[PDB]
């Protein structure tokens, strides 16, 4: 009898690549300017209207995310948690997240991706509304070799996907934000590991492409999709957010704000979250959101 | 007998505020990352479909802008030039630009304002399409005291404008990009100087407001409106553009690109502009635009 | 001999939510945890025996990061400061650690850089009586302990965060002390603000005419990591220097190796688990390259 | 006595369109034109008599900025380099300016910062025979003149932009010369690349055993302003230092005042037209404040 879309954030082991900074704490707990990196994809899923979210991290890191975020109920969310013992590729998320997904639609977001721009809400909404097939976003980059790359024909139809090609067919990278129908778990179960031993998200997306069920929306150049892959790019992302926030006196990817604007929490709930933070600019910001109209 | 909108860039004296950097060359000739500051508002007017543009600068600086930009015909534009002897306020632009405006619609842009974001073309187009009255944009800022400030009532109607108020009524600044009908010159002619001796753009905009002819569109938080008022903010703006451009391998506010995408110049014309620039990344970029599809 | 204290104290809620569930002095400045910077500073002054004082929450996190220090030729101990009751409390908490030895205190969020910094530390630590501090010209002296000089350059007053500062010389977060400091700290009354003040310890030395105040020149960088904006500035400053030089600032393994506290075999062992990133590659490179 | 040359040469089209109709070495690094930095460097080495060599297009722009230098206690002259035919051409163009005196050359886009920089310049300029250069450890030595040292630290080879560099020590864009340099430059054949190379002048001194190569230590900042990305890094580096200290790096008026080339009356006159911004306020402040 009938009378919905779940989220997954993959916040896994960045191995030893960013050591020694990441000896102290996992990558997606490092801040970008003023807030932990995971706040950014979490906020992204929230902006897409997703409230029920599974956070996949290492056994070691699970407790630390849990300590930061809890069960989400203060922000009107239902956050759950699962361990990824080993870094065996991004598609593993769907096998780990299998019982969490159930028979629902899903969205996957990488824990180290930051997005910003105008009408991002509307760009997400058109992905999450398409209730069959899958939807991904293509973004023009300088270094497409580092990503899944999309080739378009002359009428703008997607015709191939390639994982980290040495000779990319275009400058269009697939961003680390994906929307899936109920077929994803069964596609993911049939994947054989790749040459380097990972369950690849590109192979999942190619299965949808081969069935004619993949929507590739362009994420325009007027959106910022930022890179937290290196210490240098983590620093750029910090500068970028700081510049915007200090210009505007508005925050990017403040989860409490997003829950309040989605009406998942009300003004009294937002005031209670502001109380313990009253003595810093972040809690003062939440307080200011109770009385200021922001368009 | 019948069978159009002109642009003005006010690139005037920043006095001695940014000295000694500006002893060598005027403010709007200083670069923001890789291109002279004036490229940014020029590109903004171009994106609005404006081809016929008057550049107002000091007698000293006029020749230097002229040397940089010429008459615009290489980029499919008709740039003209006029001197502002003295820094007597922004509204003077309409008296200086009087014969240039003629009986047409106009757009005014400050030579030190940078804008960026998604569907900026569409945001401009809806201003320039409204062929009577005036249109301005409101942008949430931290420091509204430095700008013209807009007060909205509870239904979102603009009800007051104030120039640099010590006690701002909102955090909404009027950005330095304005669209005017044929009434602007006559409003500007009736302005008495303000307490500090300037012909104020806020007084022009209030005249439209009092006639019920001012449209105030919100420029959303997903747009970046950057500040080149200080050495620090000029540096932020540099970092901001560099981060975006190096992420994307695409340029922000490249005039040649904008003229090519407006179809004001064709592929052969763009190739000829790329030739003298062939030995640097900027000319290599223009060359790459001849063969790459960018969405 | 001289023992060191790093005060990696509580920043309260000021850097929340970055610091929710994540210790301030474990936040990275560019590529390495904040605490590497004061640690390296102490190590550069020749100090191997170091006490890390932090919150009840954060102390075990530093322990789990750094252990007893033996891998870098150090002797690290740990103590907790229950409550942010003033910087001078370090000497009470740290009484039995200091014992009857000379000491140096460094603040956990203070970053230093410059030419002959080794020698500037050397000259302070060699002075075996009195106390030694550094005065650095700053834009906002009101945020710090301020030093007033007379026309002949003698220090004549110290004030903690004065509303009307007598100079632009701030006392940096690096202090050297003789065997008197514990008893000076023990006889302190808390200030109006409710803190055992480090400036109050330093004035006590000044009143005895036993405070050396040396100028840390304008060619040195003393950076603060109090706020999100300063932490960011500091990252960009270090990254700019490191990417230019292909050398690191405040890499403890390098400093221990250069002090001869660890040898080439042990440096090589430290490089192995970091081999697949640039930090281990740098440690490996330091075995074969002559760096003047 | 020692005369100076600033080579503010042609960067071609590489920084276009920023440099279209606007001279490279007049682009600002943070708050001041690029050329203030090498000028100040020369001024810090005690050199008052300075030749600015630039393009036919840019030379009069520097002239119109700086004039004869008399307002800062300097003696500035100007010469043109018709074509970017190598850095060593400075000595041919500058032959009659150098006369029979000692010289120093500095590259117009080179920025230096650090403790006791004054003394490092002092020691090079005091050496009245041979030539003196500085070797600075860098990440990308292939972009520079590279110095090879033997196991005892003696310089044994110099190579201009080697595809396989023998070390990570780059020769900085600051060179001190005796009365031989003009005749060495005059006897140079152009390289395969079509340039009169400064490394070729320096090897000629090395071959005579008259090249001093001193290490510019890792505590000094030597920044390059070749590209848009480096020019930006340099701005952020200087701004971070200046906003922290409330002191300026490479403010020529301050350096002339501190060298006693201009007095307090003249510094005050220079402050007046800049009074309404921070730069003049700083100059005014330097009349009453003691800065160590
Ligand atoms: C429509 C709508 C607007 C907003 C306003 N908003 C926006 N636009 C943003 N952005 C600037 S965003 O859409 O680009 C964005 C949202 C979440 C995470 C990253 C970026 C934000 O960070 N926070 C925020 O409250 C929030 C919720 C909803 Br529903
Ligand atoms: C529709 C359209 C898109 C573009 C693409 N484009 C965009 N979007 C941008 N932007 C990132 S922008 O719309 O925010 C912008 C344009 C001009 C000046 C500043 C920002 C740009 O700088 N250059 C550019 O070619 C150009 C012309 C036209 Br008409
Ligand atoms: C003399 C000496 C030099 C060095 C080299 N060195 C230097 N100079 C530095 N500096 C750039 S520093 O002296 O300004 C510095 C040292 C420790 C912590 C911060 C800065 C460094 O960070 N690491 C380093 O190995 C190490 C130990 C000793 Br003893
Ligand atoms: C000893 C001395 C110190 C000073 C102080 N000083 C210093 N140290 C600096 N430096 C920070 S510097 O020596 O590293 C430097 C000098 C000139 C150009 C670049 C950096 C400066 O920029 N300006 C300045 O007035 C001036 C003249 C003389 Br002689
Ligand atoms: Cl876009
Ligand atoms: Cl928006
Ligand atoms: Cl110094
Ligand atoms: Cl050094």
């Amino acid at each position: 009898h009938h009378h919905k879309r779940k989220g997954i954030i993959l916040a896994g082991g960045s191995g030893t690549r960013l050591h020694p900074a990441t000896l102290a704490i996992s990558k997606q707990l490092l801040p970008v300017y003023d807030k932990p990196m995971i706040y950014y994809p979490l906020s992204t899923l929230m902006l897409a209207g997703i409230r029920e979210i599974l956070i996949i991290s290492t056994p070691q890191d699970t407790p630390r995310f849990q300590q930061l975020l809890g069960d989400g109920s203060n922000w009107g969310l239902d956050l759950q948690y699962a361990v990824q013992p080993s870094p065996d590729g991004l598609a593993q998320a769907f096998l780990i997240g299998e019982s969490f997904i159930g028979n629902d639609l899903s969205a996957l977001v990488l824990g180290d991706n930051l997005y910003y721009g105008h009408d991002f809400h509307e760009l997400l909404g058109s992905a999450s509304q398409r209730q069959t097939g899958a939807s991904v976003f293509a973004y023009h980059v300088l270094d497409p070799e580092r990503y899944g790359v999309v080739e378009f024909d002359q009428g703008g139809k997607a015709i191939s996907l390639e994982e980290k090609p040495l000779e990319p067919k275009s400058n269009y990278a697939v961003t680390g934000l994906y929307f899936y129908d109920q077929q994803v778990v069964d596609i993911a179960r049939d994947l054989k590991p790749s040459p380097r031993g990972e369950l690849e998200i590109t192979d999942v997306n190619r299965a949808y492409l081969e069935r004619g069920q993949l929507s590739v929306e362009i994420m325009g150049r007027g959106y910022a999709w930022l890179d937290t892959g290196t210490h240098d790019s983590l620093l750029e992302a910090g500068q970028f957010i700081a510049t915007l926030e200090n210009r505007q006196g508005l925050k990017v990817a403040c989860p409490e704000e997003i829950a309040y604007r989605q009406k998942w929490i009300d003004a009294a709930q937002l005031e209670k979250l502001a109380a313990p933070l009253a003595k810093n600019g972040y809690g003062q910001y939440l307080k200011r959101l109770l009385t200021e109209t922001v368009y």
